[PDB]
């Protein structure tokens, strides 16, 4: 039975060799992924403050359309006022 | 002798608990690493996103100036024939 | 081997062995599942994080779209005062050597 006592110890022993391998890649593979994890984080943080910049631009932008747009009005109106004085003098001759 | 039988008994126990546990963390070690891989991949599709709405909008920064300037060129045009109508008002 | 005090000393080293590498495989097992823990948590937040910047871009892109349309309504006016411009500047001569007298 000395046998059989021996015969389970490297039993034993041959399971324990495995996981301690397995849990070493454990170890590794969410190392690994912490890693990942804090990157993604730094260009989160970064995409963050890229959009809200941009953001901030396009309000600029928009507020720029809208000066663009009254000034057209403003020389069209100025414009036709132009084509009521040109109506008048090619009336009078 | 039995005293070696019981200990034995205990470190297979042990040693069990041990691999059913190894494997339900390799299962969510297993998940989350496709949920970290998923997160990166929207991410940078979020990232080109950005790049061109911005490629877009320094595009429509420029159209807007160019606009703006022949406005006024079209002003200053206009203040020239201002100008001339005035005197063919002198006769 | 034979005899019996040797083979006592054999299973006595393995197996004093063998409690000290579970006894360190069940403290780093303690520490995986902590920090699986930790990082569910955060991976969660990120997503949260993330989602929402989302949602922030589609509204912006949307912006942009618009703003995009409104400007070359603006050139479609505007081409047409340039238009409109020298039609009259045209005109305009066509009275001044209409005049020329």
């Amino acid at each position: 039975n000395g046998v059989l006592v021996l015969s389970l110890l490297d039993k034993i022993i041959g399971a324990v060799d495995q996981i301690q391998l397995t849990q070493a890649q454990l170890e590794e593979r969410q190392a690994e992924m912490e890693g990942a994890v804090q990157s993604i984080q730094g260009e989160l943080s970064k995409l963050g403050k890229a959009h809200a910049t941009t953001s901030n631009t396009v309000s600029k932008l928009l507020e720029k359309v809208r000066k663009v747009s009254v000034n057209v009005k403003t020389v069209r109106g100025s414009l036709e006022r132009q084509a009521g004085q040109i109506k008048k003098l090619e009336v009078n001759e």
